[PDB]
């Protein structure tokens, strides 16, 4: 394969994309039922990391039909590095910060119109690509064989600040984030940014 080199810095340090995904975040958080003991929780920065994830070009196509309202990259993406969400919340305020998001999936980038959605297909070891019983060749493509599909989040710390009921609390953001971007992230949902 025939590698291209891109500043990551310059991606990292965009304005338009953190503003974006913490919106983005903020927007479909405001979504859930958290419990009784949490309020205000609010996505205070985002910061993709300072490791640059490895991008594999799988395909290139027109944007699906489904970006219905230029260009589309089927793309392996690894994502093994340190992006970091910032967060807050009330109870007793307090701030959280997570930390070592793990990836390694199919990722469907269409831009067009000035937009740029990101859809999470599925994880690359998911077992459901055994036999082709999830086609993510977008040309049959991403049936209702989708449904049980393993969690593309691979790895993902969390730290809190201002016995250990932070525990059931940790438990409880990580089972949420996790949550959140299969529901609103990964296909038929994803991450819209201009």
């Amino acid at each position: 394969h025939m590698s291209v080199e891109i500043d990551w810095d310059n991606i990292r340090g965009d304005l338009s994309v953190n503003q974006g995904v913490k919106d983005f975040l903020n927007s479909r958080l405001q979504e859930f039922e958290l419990p009784s003991y949490v309020n205000n929780l609010k996505v205070t920065n985002f910061d993709l990391g300072t490791m640059p994830p490895n991008v594999i070009l799988k395909q290139m196509d027109d944007p699906l039909d489904e970006f219905y309202s230029d260009v589309q990259l089927l793309v392996e993406l690894d994502y093994k590095g340190d992006m970091s969400i910032e967060l807050s919340a009330d109870l007793l305020p307090v701030k959280l910060r997570i930390s070592d998001i793990g990836m390694h999936c199919l990722c469907l980038l269409a831009y067009l119109k000035k937009q740029l959605f990101i859809s999470f297909l599925c994880d690359v070891s998911d077992p459901l690509l055994e036999n082709d019983k999830l086609q993510v060749d977008p040309s049959n493509f991403m049936g209702k064989r989708a449904l049980e599909r393993i969690s593309l989040i691979r790895n993902i710390k969390i730290h809190t600040e201002l016995l250990r009921s932070v525990g059931k609390l940790e438990e409880f953001l990580v089972d949420l984030f996790r949550n959140l971007i299969r529901k609103e992230a990964a296909w038929p949902s994803w991450i819209d940014l201009d």
